[PDB]
């Protein structure tokens, strides 16, 4: 109900809301149906169109016109966006040079420049260039701002789950939209894109960028529009919004664009009728940009242009059909198309099994087009997990395709040639980012980084302090000339002990032995010098990471290798070493196969033993530093100290040892020596966040030793290969992943031939941010380099995709 029978003259689009049943006159009144009876007539007015013509400029006001080409237009602040081009003799902006905007000029009374978020849904990475021909406004943006060749949206790359994410720094699965469509358990109750539930507040988390502003007195224009209010009142309105009194003014303002999504979706990203939608979208930013230089706020200012997510090529005959592996098919809900996500059709029913769910759709068919997973064993770069709206069961489904339930399904729903929501790794789903205006720089490119990044950028162009969000705040300091954030290094909370030689053999009884009982003071001071940390300076590149929590743990030196070894977890946090383009790959001897030995600078107490993993007929044990890649037969004993040691599934050390065997000096001959960081996480809660010693679900059997549920590497070099890595004077390259921890290669369709046609896509898969492993291991790397601290922490939210141009 509303009394819908008040009226909106002189308050149209008005600016704060009014309480039911009072009827509203602002830009969602029509979605709520609250509209006062006469809004249409008074607030949306279409008389004439949107340009002027010659015989018009002049004119008698005529207050039924949907703008005005009369001569007080300008002092209403309600020209037609062309007015002055037509009327005065001006240029188009687009016509016009562009001049380098060093300080904002702005209109006295404007206290800092407005920020105008254009935003602009399934508008793809590729259509600056493919489409430049005929987005001439775009591309004068793009070219005279600040630009990324693209920016990657979040996962699943849905509309919802991507605007709330540009509005709020966070991933979906903190923020709470997880989807276009979600179930919650808890409120028993589905979201959806058409109905009222998703009016509801309770399924929006997070603090959006609006909200950010006004609660530091910051005025927000309302950033959302009814779909039937066409873009040209939308852009007359914001328009309207910047002529009033500097106290009733926002300083933020946002535009929304159906389009190229709706297209995309009916005739593919590159089909002939996607030329239209582009031209439209460039002449609806003509007409912002020709609206403000009216107003002489073109140089005043910001402007972010922004895409969701992009679009790929999708057709119905393209589904892979659940009935066609599932005998069950009717006691399971799937959440269907570019994703899949599977619950129980009821929770009554006792006899609904996950696991053989998805063994039913493990690795069935050759071609297959979808990977089933458990939630906790999706990649974690994708952080698609930490959410009771995300089902347990999930399909990450191939990039051209979907999948769906029954084929009754499809028929009873070809409509699209069109379709987007894929892992937000893959090139057709990237998206666009163009910055324009007095706080940008001038004609900058700057590298591709994550949407998420976006909100404190937003803030700190409206001055604001961003509420906590998952960006890195700084890591996008480079887009910006002014108004930067001065970020500092955490500090560190543990700092480490040193242990001497402290302990003699005898005093440990852990089980294991070692073939090395073989026997010149000249090579002694030498060995050492080594563990004293001679030689740390090759293995240990750019500073010992920093321990951010409180806990106990030793640094330990080594000819090859040093590492940060944790008395509580009873293995290292963190093992450092080299490997230049020279060095050489050697065997494993034969003597030394079974071989470990105690660390006489750590007590037994808090060592691992042999013992343990003899018992646990699961477990097997692995070595963060490898013995493989030893400098010396000498330095190798050291590969074999049980303060080396970890526990891996035998199914894992495969993937392991090929990594450590091939891979690391496949790396050091192309990258021109790497430096490696390796070593176990923990994160049984799956919430991306390093887990206290309480929250271990697993143990090496009848032991204390804790089991991870994955293992890292960051591998980095020298930006200009040219330079070694141990002797790189200037910007630092990085690759990294989050390997998980299985005791099954179930995920690798292909790990019954040679791990050569397998591990390293595995890894590929499980590619990551140096950020995301901060996150899981309460560590900070990269404390002691030459670089500025904010092209550091643009290093470490880099991602390595794997994906082709
Ligand atoms: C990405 O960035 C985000 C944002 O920075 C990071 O998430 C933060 O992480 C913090 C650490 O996990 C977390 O802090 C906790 O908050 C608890 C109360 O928080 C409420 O208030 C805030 C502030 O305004 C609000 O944001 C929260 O909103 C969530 O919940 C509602 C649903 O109820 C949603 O609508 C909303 O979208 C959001 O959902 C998400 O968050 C919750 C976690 O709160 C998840 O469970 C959901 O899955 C969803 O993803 C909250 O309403 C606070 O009570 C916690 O305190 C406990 O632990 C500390 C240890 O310091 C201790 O002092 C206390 O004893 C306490 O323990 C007690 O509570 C336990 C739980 O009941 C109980 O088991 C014990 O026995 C005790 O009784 C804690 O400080 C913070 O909430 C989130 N913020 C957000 C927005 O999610 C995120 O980590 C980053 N991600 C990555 C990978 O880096
Ligand atoms: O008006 C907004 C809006 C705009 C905003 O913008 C947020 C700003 C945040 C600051 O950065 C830029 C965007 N935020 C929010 C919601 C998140 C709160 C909402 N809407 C109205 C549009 C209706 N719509 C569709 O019909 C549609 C579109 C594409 C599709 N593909 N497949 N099915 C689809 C269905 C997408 C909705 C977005
Ligand atoms: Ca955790
Ligand atoms: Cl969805
Ligand atoms: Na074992
Ligand atoms: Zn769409």
């Amino acid at each position: 109900w509303t009394a819908t029978s008040g009226s909106c003259k002189g308050r149209c689009f008005e600016l704060q809301e009014v309480g039911p049943p009072d009827c509203r006159c602002d830009n969602l009144c029509k979605s709520y149906s609250s509209c006062c009876h006469d809004f249409d007539e008074l607030c949306l007015k279409t008389a004439r169109g949107w340009e002027c013509t010659k015989d018009r400029c002049g004119e008698v006001r005529n207050e039924e016109n949907a703008c005005h080409c009369s001569e007080d237009c300008l002092s209403r602040g309600d020209c037609c966006t062309n007015y002055q081009v037509v009327c005065k003799g001006e240029s188009h902006w687009v016509d016009d040079d562009c001049e380098e905007i060093k300080v904002p000029e702005c209109p006295a009374g404007f206290v800092r420049p407005p920020l105008i978020i254009f935003s602009v849904d399934g508008f793809r990475a590729s259509y600056m260039k493919k489409g430049s021909k005929v987005m001439p406004n775009i591309e004068k943006l793009r070219s005279c701002g600040t630009h990324a060749p693209y920016m990657r949206p979040v996962y699943p790359t849905k509309t919802f789950p991507n605007l709330y994410t540009l509005a709020t720094g966070l991933y979906p699965e903190s923020h709470g939209i997880v989807g276009n469509s979600m179930y919650d358990p808890v409120f028993d109750a589905s979201f959806h894109l058409r109905g009222r539930e998703k009016f509801n507040h309770r399924w929006w988390g997070g603090q959006p960028l609006w909200i950010t502003a006004t609660k530091q007195g910051v005025r927000a224009g309302t950033f959302f529009w009814s779909v039937s209010i066409p873009h040209e009142r939308r852009i007359l309105t914001i328009l309207q919004w910047l002529s009033l009194p500097d106290n009733e003014r926002p300083s933020v303002y946002a535009f929304y664009s159906e389009q190229p999504d709706f297209s995309g979706h009916k005739y593919g990203p590159f089909g002939p009728e996607m030329t239209n939608p582009l031209r439209e979208i460039d002449k609806t930013v003509g007409q912002l940009m020709d609206g403000l230089k009216q107003l002489r706020l073109h140089r005043c200012v910001n402007v972010i242009f922004v895409g969701d997510h992009g679009m790929e090529d999708v057709t119905c005959d393209r589904t892979e059909f659940l009935s066609n592996y599932l005998t069950n098919v009717d006691d399971i809900t799937l959440v269907p198309g570019t994703l899949g996500r599977i619950r129980a059709k009821s929770i009554n029913n006792s006899k609904y099994d996950p696991k053989t769910i998805i063994a039913a759709l493990t690795c069935k068919k050759p071609d297959q087009h979808f990977k089933p997973y458990m939630k906790q064993h999706l990649p974690k770069r994708l952080h698609y997990a930490n959410n009771r709206r995300i089902e347990d069961i999930h399909l990450l489904v191939d990039r051209r395709w979907h999948v769906a339930r029954k084929p009754l399904d499809v028929y009873k729903k070809c409509f699209f040639q069109g379709d987007h929501g894929f892992d937000n790794k893959v090139n057709s789903m990237q998206t666009v980012f163009v910055g324009y205006g007095p706080t940008f720089k001038y004609r900058t490119k700057v590298p591709p980084f994550e949407n998420i990044e976006l909100y404190n950028v937003m803030c700190d162009l409206l001055g604001l302090k961003p509420a906590p969000n998952n960006g890195t705040h700084g890591s996008l300091n480079h887009l910006l000339r002014t108004n930067t954030f001065r970020p500092t290094m955490p500090d560190e909370v543990s700092r480490p002990n040193y242990p001497g030689i402290m302990y003699l053999q005898s005093e440990f009884d852990l089980g294991c032995t070692c073939d090395d009982k073989v026997e010149n003071k000249l090579e002694e001071l030498n060995k050492r010098l080594h563990t004293k940390g001679s030689t740390k300076e090759r293995h240990l590149l750019y500073g010992r990471p920093a321990v951010l929590y409180r806990t106990s743990y030793d640094i330990l030196y080594h000819t090859d290798f040093e590492s940060g070894y944790s008395e509580i977890f009873l293995m290292p946090l963190w093992t450092s070493y080299t490997i230049s383009k020279q060095a050489e790959v050697s065997s494993i001897p034969e003597h030394l196969t079974n071989c470990v030995r105690p660390d006489v600078r750590v007590s037994p107490g808090f060592s691992q033993n042999c013992l343990a993993y003899k018992n646990d007929k699961q477990m097997s044990y692995g070595f963060l530093f490898p013995p493989y890649l030893s400098s010396s037969p000498e330095a190798k004993y050291d590969a074999f100290l049980v303060t080396n040691m970890v526990p891996m599934y035998p199914a894992f050390k495969r993937v392991w040892a090929y990594f450590q065997r091939v891979l690391v000096k496949k790396y050091a001959s192309e990258r021109n020596g790497v430096n490696v960081i390796s070593g176990p996480i923990f994160d049984y809660n799956y919430d991306g966040l390093r887990d206290t010693e309480d929250e271990i679900k697993q143990y090496v059997e009848g032991s204390s030793i804790p089991v991870p549920t994955h293992y890292y590497s960051i591998i980095t070099s020298c930006l200009d290969f040219t330079q070694p890595a141990d002797k790189c004077d200037g910007p630092l390259s990085v690759s990294s992943f989050i390997l998980p921890h299985r005791p099954d290669n179930d995920e690798s369709c292909n790990s019954s031939e040679d791990e050569s046609k397998w591990v390293e896509e595995l890894m590929k898969m499980h590619t990551a941010r140096v950020r995301d492993i901060e996150h899981l291991t309460g560590l900070d790397f990269y404390r002691k380099t030459s670089r500025s601290y904010s092209e550091i922490l643009t290093l470490k939210t880099y991602l390595h995709t794997y994906e082709s141009e």
